[PDB]
């Protein structure tokens, strides 16, 4: 497995819920980058060096993902709720002395991120979310067209071991299908093959796949419930936030992303990028520049 | 190895322009076509077909592409697995038997064939029974978080090939037993005859059978939806007397009544809950049989 962050350190951050793996590089204000599904921290390998010019970049595997420990889940998928993940990552950042930091998340990590910003906004200077809407919004908009486009939201949320048993027949196919289908090009050409190897190898572990399902089960239940309470109480993210989304990505398919986020965030700017879902690998320069600009403000 | 679950029924291979329909046929009297759904075969009727054969010529057919029926080759629009095309094929199959006016009961996918047949060709039907469904249009219009989770397979199996095919191949035995068990009231396989499960298991073991089922669900997401949509917008209603049976623990039920939904689609519809999960004819064979013979004799 290639090192795609030459010059970055490697940290195993112990937390009460298990170790967080993270590549660490650069200097300046702390910036935490959170990947999503079905990826690992290495998805930032094209934009993290550019950010590392200006920030201490911390590129963490989510709890349960990549090389991070996998907290044992429970009946309510608690450790893989974005609330628990946010808590664990806050803990991890505290081990490094970062009690106030900037945060950019993509996909699942973007969901940890806005949930972190709702639960503990004092921890965040600025927040960027990449190609998501709040979990609540996906579910609330889940009509026929959207059920087809993000079927995996309901499929992977099916009770164990149904998704796990189907994914275990040919894990490589599924991780590759999900990577391909949500690029602008519809293939694996936007990805560095050494990165795909990271994704493929992470997905080959049956425990890692279970965790991903647990994350999706949390996404269907507790994460939705947590979001529901906030949107029905009018709790908005008070942290300055950037919402970046792909013109060909998931977030824009069932809503205008900046309109949705303005319901969720008191101070949100948005920009589309010509890209599928995987902004940091499909459009690395345009993404890194959007992030450098936002976080330098 | 595969039990004969219809003692006294013969076996017909009915030729159509689109391939052979397999059927068990038994009884005498007015013709009654029984249509199974997913992921079963005609043998799902094995507990109620003998009851019905008392008063009817009961034709228990595998849907096109299911069980032992031939699998017409699909196309880009999944046309042979649209309910319209399946209904046309079964209308032709019934014509081969000299049945141009018949009673029809369908469950699950077969119930979708059945109301689409009733919409397209109402003159072919004396009466229609649909077990544990709402029209495809209604499932998709009610698509929300809760329903998306419960009938996830409607969007999963409609994914472009070969995505569901490949995943189904990951553990087909588990998948078919899971689908069977998860939609029963008990939550396990105890309601099913083990010889029936082996039929469903063995049908599900063929990758081409599984592909056809995905084509069926792809049609269910696209063409089938569009065909239903047209009838909704045109105010077309099913004019055949209709019986809607649903499981109290079934898919069709939710918060609003299935019968209230079917009244938007049919002019003359009666409806009963049956203490059952999805698989009324196996979980509740006597109550299902009784409701069907009483409705179909009129
Ligand atoms: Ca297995």
């Amino acid at each position: 497995l290639a090192d795609l962050f030459p010059g970055f350190g490697s940290e195993w951050i112990n937390t009460s819920s298990g170790r967080i793996f993270a590549r660490v590089g650069g200097d300046g204000p702390p910036l935490l980058l959170l990947h999503g599904f079905p990826q690992t921290h290495v998805m930032w390998h094209r934009v993290a060096p550019k950010l590392a010019e200006r920030f201490k970049v911390i590129v963490a595997d989510l709890p349960g993902y990549g090389w991070s420990d996998m907290p044992e889940s429970d009946e309510q998928h608690t450790p893989y709720t974005k609330r628990a993940m946010a808590k664990q990552l806050i803990e991890a950042m505290e081990q490094l002395g970062h009690v106030h930091f900037a945060l950019a998340g993509h996909d699942r990590g973007a969901r940890v991120s806005y949930r972190l910003a709702l639960d503990s906004p004092g921890r965040l200077s600025k927040l960027a979310v990449l190609d998501i809407l709040p979990t609540y919004e996906y579910w609330q908009r889940m009509n026929r067209a959207y059920a087809l486009k993000i079927y995996h939201w309901s499929f992977l949320a099916q009770p164990a071991p149904l998704p796990e048993n189907l994914l275990g027949g040919d894990p490589d196919f599924y991780v590759k299908a999900k990577l391909a289908s949500w690029t602008r090009a519809g293939d694996l050409s936007a990805f560095d093959p050494r990165a795909v190897e990271h994704y493929r190898i992470a997905f080959a572990d049956p425990m890692r796949r279970h965790v991903m399902c647990e994350d999706y089960r949390a996404g269907a239940y507790a994460d939705f419930e947590h979001d529901k309470i906030d949107v029905e109480a009018g709790n908005k993210i008070p942290v300055p936030m950037l919402a970046l989304w792909g013109a060909s990505g998931i977030a824009q398919s069932a809503a205008t992303p900046l309109d949705v986020w303005r319901k969720w965030a008191s101070d949100v700017q948005g920009a589309p990028i010509e890209s599928g879902h995987f902004l940091p690998e499909e459009a690395p320069d345009q993404t890194a520049e959007a992030l450098v600009r936002f976080f330098s403000a």
